[PDB]
């Protein structure tokens, strides 16, 4: 036994009124196969997918902490065994560890919702109507509570589609803490899970590959090595600032967990910050050479304009870039050139400049007249001039649809970025200048591959630097496909770039970080 | 299975250029001449081991215009992107050591292009006089 | 407690058929529990849940009466017994989970949803008594082997929700738990086998010699004292005096103490009109064996610090008398942007400066360095202006951990620069002929030293021997503390790399 | 009894795994002369000459806290009688009395080690 007992040692399953629920008996005349998983899953309790949460003295009462629906995505068996079979029935049991320090209080409440049960608010005055348990947040042993499953056909299916007795529970008293100095004990939570006497599956199919409940799988590669989403450059640190803007709208490097695109980010490595275009190079008696670049894919496919502000991979800065291009001039003697073009993005007070629409424009101070043919041809940077890591003009200067700002973030949590520098082409200081990305290309161009299934609103991360072997920071991933970080400081935070991002669990959005 | 033969670079930007510290000098001749020495482009020191030069060297012949950003120690100019012209078969007449970790590059400036030493990642700009053999 | 899904594993029963003896153990073993070292751990407020704190297999060298108990026997196979203590106090909360990963899993990091799956016990951080639990033997083999690791049911241990608790000003309250292991009833040993003393379990033991008579390992001259600087460069790469722990021996170091700083060649003499009779050392090993170019920068014993130097050669003149002399030649080291060193490809030009054109004759020759001049604690150019395959440099510390230091002092010309700055070496070379001559096998990462005084035996300091080849010392001063050379090194434990020293 | 229990009550001899061993039995043949000592001082016990320790947060694991060896000086009794005769045998109970606040942690190892054990580190 621990030491000692100012606690509340709760380790009897409450009495919950409702009747038992018959499982894998209902479906055996109607699944025309004999299944059975293995006799030693149900042994021991084992970490949900969904598994942690938090109960932290700012959570109001009535904020759901875990709403979990009965299912086999509820053990990393269970959600791996039915990635072969079709159908499951039957019972489980779950656990809850809550063992908060001795010095808190405050009461949470469990509630074997129904099916059939519109989902939504579900307030703190018609928790307790459900058949429920209350049960305090300094509770030692863990708190036993059954899943039946109420249900009107035999065996469900192991598509998502089925309802079934969702488990919520809810912050019934709010949790203050006690101790004498400048501290509350963030209790945090924990969820083991087993199948109960008689589950089981029904029918057994193909494992099928894009099934639908893989956890999730971060490549395993540094962001040393990995690739910015901003700029053709390598990454070279990530760090946390709170002084930078902590609400942009970069549309660039931003993809959902489960692959869908947002705004222009492109799926190569190679399309970042550039574009492919329809040249027509003219000449006058001012600056010297002018191109009238007609957008397009830069595959070749041709633009048209659609939600995104811009097409694919379109630099969403603002500033003066300089470009590349590979042109065929009719001077005799030399054909074949590469030249160097100038583009402002922004306001310009002289600005036909439409990327929504599918004309930029790119002006060279030539004497002459430089002779060049107009020809389909793409445009890769080579340096910035007046960088500003804002929306550029995507329209003349009108509203066009692009991707919400990135958020938002719970109090206290800042945006995780991975950096990189570009080329930059000025005139006073020599301090080439930072933009940053919140997912390097790789995870772009893995997500957009994978196509995963997001559970409930974000995966706990962690970092594990190899070389060593120690932790350095638990930052959460949320869906819209950022990384927020706890943190207090007021200067930047950088971090080293060895690390592997490593998914840990899934956990809803209230779920307070461990600060750095 | 994984294993990455040759010098294969993982992130698909360090494909055909390469990091090092620069050494600029001005001979009377062609002009400005920088002796890079090869960094792996992540900024790790380098050594020589058995695959041909550091991660993302460009494994085509013919002579190679670079875009670097540099520094100049000039009036009123502090950043500037620039060009070089390196030279990446065998040229007959080149003390270039990819292997070992040291390749030259050059301009044609009559004047004295005075830059500051650094740290330069070469990204291709442009080919000329290709070849797909091992340089 | 020990209440986890894993049926009885039988050992000795199953074995016995087929193994010659099965021996015993004397029965004063299974009623004394011992700690393996490896088995401490600190939990501490600032910990997310999900490290490792300890990760440790089954064998016989958890237990040292059975670490050396083994040397006389082939083979061993049975169970044993572990227990955790976890010193907390009533006011804490927030559990741990071990779990007994079976024996053959691809090692790595272990989510805190993946170290659950396994067989586990979870208990809290407010358990007085010490949570026994069983480490079964799951093998394929009959009976394991004693001089061969392999790999057996390992216990792995995991912060799985994180300690709340107060703290004062001072120290921020850890929570530390131990682990101790005694055999099971039926862990026997199988044949019996003339006790040979080299077995893999040893802890590595330094030669009992004061740091104030060992030979140093880049200069040859004594070691004139021993200190700790966080002043000078903190992470350099010296060529000489570097052996991993285990034996091997990085960079240049040679086995000898008298080779350091001195190569032998073949040499060749010629006359010039400007400096005179200048030398094309062509380089070999000292002891006669040819040189060819390797992974090493340098033949065995090149120098490895920068500036100019004297050799002192033996010619034999072919004048009239004048038959056999030793005379003083004139080498560069430094880069100097002209000159021809190549000691990886195998020559050295040396020179001297004399107007007479003396009748030198080529033969062998070792060259003994006499005195620096213009010294730098940097690398010599070891290829024309390339490139070289060199020894990393030493490191990595922990934060709040500085290199420690066996200062010797050199010769040296110079003018007006009379305090004489000198070179110093990570290990004496009576360690590196030491862990070179023994092969002893490492256990994990870092030995845990200890500097005894000879007589009041009061102790210094508790530096910490990391087995890539150096000694890191915790420190947190200014300036360079310089400590007694009259000391003894002796060892006391292994120690995980995350250990954290007393602060001197 | 205290208030409270969040305290760790260790009242048991803990079993040490060491056979009994036998004291001025095999003294009796062969010391010419009938002692002993004075049977109230069997019945309580009382501090030692050195009797005081102290376990300080700076004291890193490993120091030694109180190394005392079994002999008369572990009385203020035994080590006065010990002043007329000349010699000794025989076994002693020794307590120990570490009571700290209920706010503390950490442990300490007590270990029998035998004779002819080279003293120094341990």
């Amino acid at each position: 036994e621990a030491s000692g007992q100012d606690l509340v040692p709760a380790a009897v399953e409450q009495a919950v009124p409702i009747q038992p629920v018959a499982g894998a008996a209902l479906a055996a005349p109607a699944a025309g196969q004999i299944n059975q998983i293995d006799p030693w899953i149900f042994q021991n309790f084992v970490q949900c997918p969904l598994g942690e949460f938090s109960i932290s003295p700012r959570n109001t009462p009535g904020e759901i902490l875990f709403d979990l629906a009965l299912g086999p995505g509820l053990n990393p068996y269970l959600a791996h065994l039915s990635a072969m079979y079709t159908g499951w029935v039957g019972n489980m049991e779950v656990q809850l560890v809550l063992a908060g320090n001795a010095f808190t209080a405050g009461k949470v409440v469990v509630a074997l919702v129904p099916p059939y049960f519109p989902k939504g608010s579900l307030t703190t005055a018609q928790i307790t109507c459900f058949p429920h348990v209350m049960c305090d947040v300094r509770t030692l042993e863990p708190i036993q509570l059954p899943l039946l499953d109420v249900r009107r056909v035999l065996w469900h299916a192991t598509q998502d589609q089925e309802e079934s007795m969702r488990l919520v529970c809810m912050l019934y008293t709010p949790l203050r803490t006690n101790s004498p100095g400048d501290e509350s004990f963030v209790v945090s939570g924990r969820l083991l899970s087993k199948p109960a006497a008689d589950f089981n599956f029904v029918y057994l199919t193909p494992p099928i590959e894009r099934t639908i409940y893989r956890m999730v799988d971060l490549p395993v590669i540094q962001p040393r090595l990995c690739t910015h989403a901003r700029w053709p450059a390598p990454v070279y640190g990530l760090l946390v600032d709170p002084s930078l803007p902590s609400n942009p709208q970069w549309q660039n490097g931003r993809v959902h967990v489960d692959g869908t695109l947002l705004g222009t980010t492109p799926i190569s490595g190679s399309w970042v910050s550039c574009f492919a275009a329809e040249a027509a190079y003219k000449f006058q008696s001012g600056t010297g050479e002018v191109a009238t670049f007609t957008l397009i894919e830069q595959d070749g496919s041709a633009y048209v304009p659609g939600d995104r502000a811009a097409p694919l991979g379109y630099p969403d800065f603002s500033g003066q870039l300089e470009i590349e291009v590979q042109t065929e001039t009719t001077k005799t003697g030399d054909k074949l050139k590469v030249t160097t073009f100038e583009m402002i993005l922004g306001p310009t007070t002289n600005a036909d400049q439409a990327p929504y629409q599918g004309r930029v424009f790119a002006s060279v101070t030539a004497a002459a007249s430089l002779d060049l043919v107009d020809g389909r041809v793409r445009a890769v940077p080579r340096s910035i001039y007046g960088f500003q890591d804002t929306i550029p003009e995507y329209n003349d200067g009108l509203l066009v649809p692009l991707a919400p700002p990135i958020g938002p973030f719970l109090p206290g949590e800042v945006l995780l970025r991975f950096r990189t520098y570009m080329r930059q082409i000025d005139t006073a200081d020599a301090a080439a200048e930072a933009i940053d990305c919140a997912l390097p290309q790789e995870f772009v161009s893995w997500f957009a591959s994978n196509a995963f299934t997001v559970q409930s609103e974000a995966l706990l991360l962690r970092y594990r630097n190899t070389l060593t072997g120690q932790l350095l920071f638990e930052c959460k991933l949320y869906n819209e496909g950022y990384i927020a970080l706890s943190y207090s400081g007021s200067g930047p935070l950088t971090f080293p770039t060895d690390g592997i991002f490593e998914v840990v669990s899934w956990v809803p959005r209230l779920y307070q970080l461990a600060s750095v």
